[PDB]
């Protein structure tokens, strides 16, 4: 029944850059394919006299063979025609870390409470989503209240993702 081409999905209205500056940390977690970040993972967002967001990351990367590794890293933010859609360039400070450029977009966010985050990757053939991630993001480390946790469950449930999240732990390992 429900629509889950990319194409459809609502992000939030007249994004607010200012707003959205400064630390998020991530409650939650749905992964793309080969992940990166798994744990530990707080945001940095801040916005330039330009207009132009970009961002920090902190957060647990495990390596293949188990190598624990806190990467640290950057994100430059280019607008698009749509407020809350985004292009992000991202790269780590050491060479080696994981380099890209992701759709980012802000699905939903209250400013203050939560933030809901959301890229595809690629698409699938139907308009609907081949390789998505998707961070829920807090203010309080400690978690959301019930009535922003309640909103962004429905969200999590548009984006056609809700049974795909995991929890992410903060356990001071950066
Ligand atoms: C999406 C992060 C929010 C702002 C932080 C962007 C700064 C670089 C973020 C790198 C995230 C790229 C990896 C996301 C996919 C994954 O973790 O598996
Ligand atoms: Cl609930
Ligand atoms: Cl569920």
């Amino acid at each position: 029944e429900r629509d889950c081409r990319v194409s459809s999905f609502r992000v939030k209205e007249n994004f607010d850059k200012a707003r959205f500056s400064g630390t998020w940390y991530a409650m939650a977690k749905k992964d793309p394919e080969g992940l990166f970040l798994q744990d530990n993972i707080v945001a940095e967002f801040s916005v330039d006299e330009t207009g132009q967001m970009s961002a920090t990351a902190k957060g647990r990367v495990r390596l293949l063979n188990n190598w624990d590794v806190c990467a640290d890293m950057v994100g430059t933010f280019t607008d698009t025609e749509d407020p809350a859609k985004f292009k992000m360039k991202y790269w780590g400070v050491a060479s080696f870390l994981q380099k890209g450029n992701d759709d980012h977009w802000i699905v939903d966010t209250d400013y203050d409470t939560y933030a809901v985050q959301y890229s595809c990757r690629l698409l699938n053939l139907d308009g609907t989503c081949a390789d998505s991630y998707s961070f829920v993001f807090s203010r309080d480390p400690n978690g959301l209240p019930p009535e922003a946790q309640k909103i962004v469950r429905q969200r999590q449930e548009e984006l056609c993702l809700a049974r795909q999240y995991r929890l992410i732990v903060h356990n001071g390992y950066c």
